[PDB]
């Protein structure tokens, strides 16, 4: 299990979305490298213009490859269920505005670690923040509470992302998130604890399509 991101783990990410109708497609490349909790790719919306900010997205678009310090390796839920891989599912209300729906499934396709997700967008505001193109291209870090859900053989969290708004305000987005395996084999069910999140938001020079490109750093903590 945890055995298959000792190395470095090529990424393909697909998404499909809808959000008041607009719909949309990214694809994301890259690799993974868990060792280091370090995650490096670059997503095109292969559709044209993204009609949602590419940081509402950054929590949608793999938590197999957080760093889990020695001492937790006992709790490490999501590569514990690799190569079957897992469902993830999530409910992200924005205050004052809509709410995305997602479902994805992070598993093993050959060689390759795979986020295939569907997303849907729900009674937005059209110039809200989100499909008015009012938040800044940034993603605060942040820290999020990991909880086992046994009555389902998985786990739970629920947690506040803040962006930023560029006129100063904080925009809110509420997610609600549910992890249970594809497979039947056995599934570690951690402690409560908490995953640390670092995101870097950066563009290609020689790139013309919108898209993001993206550093983050995912590393587990909380069990002492």
């Amino acid at each position: 299990g945890e055995e298959l991101f000792t190395g470095v783990v090529p990424i393909l990410v697909e998404l499909d979305g809808d959000v008041n109708g607009h719909k949309f497609s990214v694809r994301g490349e890259g690799e993974g490298d868990a060792t280091n909790g370090k995650l490096t790719l670059k997503f095109i919306c292969t559709t044209g213009k993204l009609p949602v900010p590419w940081p509402t997205l950054v929590t949608t678009l793999v938590l197999c490859f957080a760093r889990y310090p020695d001492h937790m390796k006992q709790h490490d839920f999501f590569k514990s269920a690799m190569p079957e891989g897992y469902v993830q599912e999530r409910t992200i209300s924005f205050k004052d505005d809509g709410y995305y729906k997602t479902r994805a499934e992070v598993k093993f396709e050959g060689d390759t670690l795979v986020n295939r997700i569907e997303l849907k967008g729900i009674d937005f505001k059209e110039d809200g923040n989100i499909l008015g193109h009012k938040l800044e291209y940034n993603h605060n870090s942040h820290n999020a509470y990991i909880t086992a859900d046994k009555q389902k053989n998985g786990i739970k969290s629920n947690f506040k992302i803040r962006h930023n708004v560029e006129d100063g305000s904080v925009q809110l987005a509420d997610h609600y998130q549910q992890n249970t395996p594809i497979g039947d084999g056995p599934v570690l069910l951690p402690d409560n604890h908490y995953l640390s999140t670092q995101n870097a938001l950066s563009k290609d020079p020689n790139e013309k399509r919108d898209h993001m490109v993206l550093l983050e750093f995912v590393t587990a903590a909380g069990i002492t």
